[PDB]
Formats: structure tokens, C-alpha cells, sequence
């Protein structure tokens, strides 16, 4: 039934991509953020300035409370609510209906977004992450347990007076062969709790930044769809934005823009691409000394507001590949064998001169944390 998912994913830019689901019987819609960053299936479910419509669990005859609490503070914001189960589908996904577990939020600060267009999030990542611990089975490890559907989703997230509308697809329990070109290279999820992988090298335009791998992951590098921009370590990104700043010397930009919190415009098709250089990230291979390079084109990095911002971000703790690096590519989370699968997607964005790209082997003859 993989036709019937692709295109199941819509977003505005820069406030996440998510996926509609039903809730409760009988079927309330939510159109849910797809969080391959976080491991609780969370809903609003009280009112809120931002959510015109949420969960109301007391509409739902197959609702069942866990009379359990559950406070999720975080760095920027905060949410908390009251846990129960209820029966959930994803019309344009898998044909069935699991019970999963729900996070009812009653209360939140800085969580939900002004007009994205979602109600909750799915978090896709592992029960070792999840609040309030790893005892409350994440969504995905429910619908695996439950139905027959393979371990594995994969997501191909293909970006864009009022925001750009971006489109994509969460393919679930298989690969769709239509949705890439040319090969899939795999690099090993080096724990089950994020999707962390290891990065072993990169460059801007050709040009190795030359550091220890160790500093790509410090303290570590996950695949994060739930996190718009790429997002380095302190010290990598210093080195990208001066190594950046270098391949478009010829015309410049105010540091407020180099800090991502200022866009630049142009007008019509003037937009100087080739100004911009590529961005390689080598990830570690399968096989112990192999990596492969994905690589991303300023299309992706410089994100449409044609007023564009920044895209790549500080970080103090960690490498995210968010959003703009997934966009140039078809993204398979084969949890099955522990591992993270990149083809170049068949929707990526790109000029009559570079392409997003995903190559190996490179060999490289001791990079995590
Ligand atoms: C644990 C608390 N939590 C944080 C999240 C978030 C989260 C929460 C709310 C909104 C968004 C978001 C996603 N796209 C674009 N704009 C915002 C992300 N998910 C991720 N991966 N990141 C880094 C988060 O901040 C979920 N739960």
C-alpha cells in the first residue's frame, strides 16, 4: 500500500512536517509532527492560543487512563499532561489501528507553534528517551508489537506573504524504490535512544575541515526530522560559517545572518547559488573503516522566508541533521538492523550545475564520544 502513503507529510517551512492521525473512537483528526528527535506520542488536549482543535479524550468510548502524570521540561520550553491509552490510526500510512500510548498535554509554554498546523507529535525515537522513562512504549514499538508491520519507516521530507508549504512522505514498514535514485548507503545507529550515527569527516566545497572526528560528535550526532536546521558542535561550527564565508567572499552578509536569526533577499531568480559551496557529511559505513558522504547543496542550508535564513546553527550538545539535511535525501530508519539508510531523493531540490549526492565507499583507513 505504498502508494497510498507518499505525500502523507505537509509542513509550513521551519515549523516541523507532520502526518494526520485519528485518535479515540470515534476517529478525532490530528495532524501530528513527525519526530524522529523524541520518543513520546503527545497531543494537545486542552486549549491553547496556538491549537484550534485537540484530543478530547472524554469524546473517546475506547479511552482508557493510566492515572499517571507526566512533566516534560526541556531546554527552550516545557509540556505536561496525564498518560492513557486510546486507539490510533494514520489514515494515509499503515492500514491498521494500534493502542498506543497518549500524552495528554493540559499544559505547555513555548511548545506548540503559531500557525504550523499541528496538534501533537510522534516521536519516533526510542523508549530510552521517553518521559517519564523508558517504560511507556514509544508509538512505533506499539504498532510493531501489534500489527505486522516490519520495523523499519523511512521519510522523505522534500521541503518547499505567507510561509512556504512544504511536502513529503512517511513510508511505514517498507521501502518505496520510487521515492529514490541510485543506491541506499547505510551507517549503523550507534545506540537506540536518539537515532545517533557517527560522522567521521566533513567538507565544505571539497575542502576537509580537518578536525578530530571525535569533535563531529561531541557529545554526540543524531538524525533529527523534529529540528529544522543542521546544528554543529561550538567548534565545527565556527570552522563551517568561516570556511562558508570564504567560498561567497564576493559579496557579503552582516554576522546577523551568519548567526541565523537575520534573513538575506534577493529578487526573482537572482538568487547566486553557485556562490555558495557544498556541504559533505561522511558517515561511518557498515564496514568498520568505510564511510560514504552525503552531500548538500546551499538549496537546502539556506531556507526560503526570495528572502532566505541561515540554516546551520550552534549547538552545545551536538551534531542535529535536521530538516535541510534530510530534504536532499530518502531518509530509511531500518530500526530492524540498527541502522540509518541515505538515497538521493526523487523530489530534492537542485540547479542544472549540483545535485545532492550520497557516495562511497571512502575509507578511512574511534569517533564517538
Ligand atoms: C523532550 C521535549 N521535546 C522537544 C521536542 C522537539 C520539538 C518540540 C516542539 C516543536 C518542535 C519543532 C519541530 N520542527 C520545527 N519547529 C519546531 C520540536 N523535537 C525535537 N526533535 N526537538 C529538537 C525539539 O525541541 C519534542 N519533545
Amino acid at each position: 500500500s505504498f502508494v497510498e502513503m507518499v505525500d502523507n507529510l505537509r509542513g509550513k517551512s521551519g515549523q516541523g512536517y507532520y502526518v494526520e492521525m485519528t485518535v479515540g473512537s470515534p476517529p478525532q483528526t490530528l495532524n501530528i509532527l513527525v519526530d524522529t528527535g523524541s520518543s513520546n506520542f503527545a497531543v494537545g488536549a486542552a486549549p491553547h492560543p496556538f491549537l484550534h482543535r485537540y484530543y478530547q479524550r472524554q469524546l473517546s468510548s475506547t479511552y482508557r487512563d493510566l492515572r499517571k502524570g507526566v512533566y516534560v521540561p526541556y531546554t527552550q520550553g516545557k509540556w505536561e499532561g496525564e498518560l492513557g491509552t486510546d486507539l490510533v490510526s494514520i489514515p494515509h500510512g499503515p492500514n491498521v489501528t494500534v493502542r498506543a500510548n497518549i500524552a495528554a498535554i493540559t499544559e505547555s509554554d513555548k511548545f506548540f507553534i503559531n500557525g504550523s498546523n499541528w496538534e501533537g507529535i510522534l516521536g519516533l525515537a526510542y523508549a530510552e528517551i521517553a518521559r517519564p522513562d523508558d517504560s511507556l512504549e514509544p508509538f512505533f514499538d506499539s504498532l510493531v508489537k501489534q500489527t505486522h508491520v516490519p520495523n523499519l519507516f523511512s521519510l522523505q521530507l522534500c521541503g518547499a506573504e505567507v510561509l512556504a508549504s512544504v511536502g513529503g512522505s512517511m513510508i511505514i514498514g517498507g521501502i518505496d524504490h520510487s521515492l529514490y535514485t541510485g543506491s541506499l548507503w547505510y551507517t549503523p545507529i550507534r545506540r537506540e535512544w536518539y537515532y545517533e550515527v557517527i560522522i567521521v569527516r566533513v567538507e565544505i566545497n571539497g575542502q576537509d575541515l580537518k578536525m578530530d572526528c571525535k569533535e563531529y560528535n561531541y557529545d554526540k550526532s543524531i538524525v533529527d526530522s523534529g529540528t529544522t536546521n543542521l546544528r554543529l558542535p561550538k567548534k565545527v561550527f565556527e570552522a563551517a560559517v568561516k570556511s562558508i564565508k570564504a567560498a561567497s567572499s564576493t559579496e557579503k552578509f552582516p554576522d546577523g545572518f551568519w548567526l541565523g536569526e537575520q534573513l538575506v533577499c534577493w529578487q526573482a531568480g537572482t538568487t547566486p547559488w553557485n556562490i555558495f559551496p557544498v556541504i559533505s557529511l561522511y558517515l561511518m559505513g557498515e564496514v568498520t573503516n568505510q564511510s560514504f558522504r552525503i552531500t548538500i547543496l546551499p538549496q537546502q542550508y539556506l531556507r526560503p522566508v526570495d528572502c532566505y535564513k541561515f540554516a546551520i546553527s550552534q549547538s552545545s550538545t551536538g551534531t542535529v541533521m535536521g530538516a535541510v539535511i534530510m530534504e536532499g535525501f530518502y531518509v530509511v530508519f531500518d530500526r530492524a538492523r540498527k541502522r540509518i539508510g541515505f538515497a538521493v531523493s526523487a523530489c530534492h531540490v537542485h540547479d542544472e550545475f549540483r545535485t545532492a549526492a550520497v557516495e562511497g565507499p571512502f575509507v578511512t583507513l574511534d569517533c564517538g564520544y
